């Protein structure tokens, strides 16, 4: 799907886990979240359609998407867990992950 | 695209990996084992087509490819440093996750 | 080295890495830091002196630390590549980690 | 302490997980191999007392224990969620790190 589709489909589902009532939708938001941030790896952003995918920026761009993997990974396990507050403050710190790709290559 | 093709893909760079002899070659080929582990994050199993997307027998196929990502992702950034017998050496420990996987929903 | 150093170690090292010139510096930070959290591990922290070391409060006082000590070791990586904006990018993201805990635990 | 006694608890916890009843056991078993690895981490072993504290040797040596440090991790998160058997297969399956490091530098 459309990288921008992937976004939103990040942003929605990250909403819907810092309103969240349950463990249960917090768990569904986040299952969705690694599926678009994977299907997410192989794009190539406007920003770097010059670039080579050799270039340092794509691996950092694909890299960002590795750590976000990884603390989406981290989040399911808490809110697996039943610590629903403690995930939603997990989702909050991987958001310390949308700004950065984002302040560099949006 | 499809499970097997992602598979074989996959299959395919490990044993470049282990032939491998230099650190471009550990490379390129872990970029690509990445690409397929990525691209074959939302696929279904067979041994599972009967179970919700939901259903905690999802969850634990789809763990497996967090593990196995966390772990292409490391081994790229040894070849990265030059360090061959490290990535191998870690290549190598893939498979510890390639089977856990295969003796389970295969 | 008591929780007080082992933390002051991580502040002044943290600075380092951000006022760095070349990845030389911050390897040798990052390396630091990552004895320092080691270190770390096992310290009640005063706020909990009085809660039993396997309750909720310091299992996640812990958690906070395999978090940390994982993104030290992916900053280092960054480092030992020689991508010396990407680590310093990592060093900060790890510092939503420092602050996570804080407002927790200090 | 020192090398030998933090691998003897991270020899006995393995074993208590592995022929472990309940999640309990697991849980507390983990959780020590955690403060044994971190524990471990300044540690010089033998076979490498001819090399500096930032040699290449002791980098990889010590990265062999952030790579433990990590699948303790998800084991007890696995425990955590009342996985047990997974736990178990987990805890397994970090045996490959800890023979890779004694194969290496035993
Ligand atoms: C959970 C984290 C993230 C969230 C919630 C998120 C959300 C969004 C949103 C709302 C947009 C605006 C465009 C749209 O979707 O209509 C966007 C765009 C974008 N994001 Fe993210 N994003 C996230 C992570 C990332 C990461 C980690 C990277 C890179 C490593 C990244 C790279 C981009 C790029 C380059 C665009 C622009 C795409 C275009 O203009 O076609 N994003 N994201
Ligand atoms: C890098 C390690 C891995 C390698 C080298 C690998 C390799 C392969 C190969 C060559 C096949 C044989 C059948 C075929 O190719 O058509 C296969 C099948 C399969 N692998 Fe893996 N695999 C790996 C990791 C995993 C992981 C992590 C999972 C689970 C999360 C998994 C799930 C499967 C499944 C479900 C099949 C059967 C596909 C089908 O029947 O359509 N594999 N794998
Ligand atoms: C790179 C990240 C970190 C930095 C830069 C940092 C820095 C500091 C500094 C400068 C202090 C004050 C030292 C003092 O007590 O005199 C401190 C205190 C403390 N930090 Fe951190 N810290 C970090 C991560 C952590 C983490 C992740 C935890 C918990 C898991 C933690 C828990 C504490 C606690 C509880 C104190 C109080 C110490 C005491 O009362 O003796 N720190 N930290
Ligand atoms: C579950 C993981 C591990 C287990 C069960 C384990 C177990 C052991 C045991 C039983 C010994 C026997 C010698 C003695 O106790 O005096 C030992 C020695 C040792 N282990 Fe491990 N170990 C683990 C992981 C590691 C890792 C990850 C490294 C390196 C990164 C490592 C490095 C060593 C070294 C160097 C020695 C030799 C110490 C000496 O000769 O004084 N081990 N370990
Ligand atoms: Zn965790
Ligand atoms: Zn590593
Ligand atoms: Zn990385
Ligand atoms: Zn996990």
């Amino acid at each position: 799907a459309d990288l921008e589709d992937n976004m939103e489909t990040l942003n929605d589902n990250l909403k819907v886990i810092e309103k969240a009532d349950n463990a249960a939708q917090v768990k569904d938001a986040l299952t969705k979240m690694a599926a678009a941030a994977a299907d997410a790896w192989s794009a190539t952003p406007p920003k770097l359609e010059d670039k080579s995918p050799d270039s340092p920026e794509m691996h950092d761009f694909r890299h960002g998407f590795w750590i976000l993997i990884g603390q989406i990974h981290d989040a399911l396990h808490l809110a697996n867990e039943g610590k629903v507050k403690e995930a939603q403050a997990a989702a909050e710190q991987l958001k310390c992950t949308c700004n950065a790709c984002h302040q560099k290559y949006r």
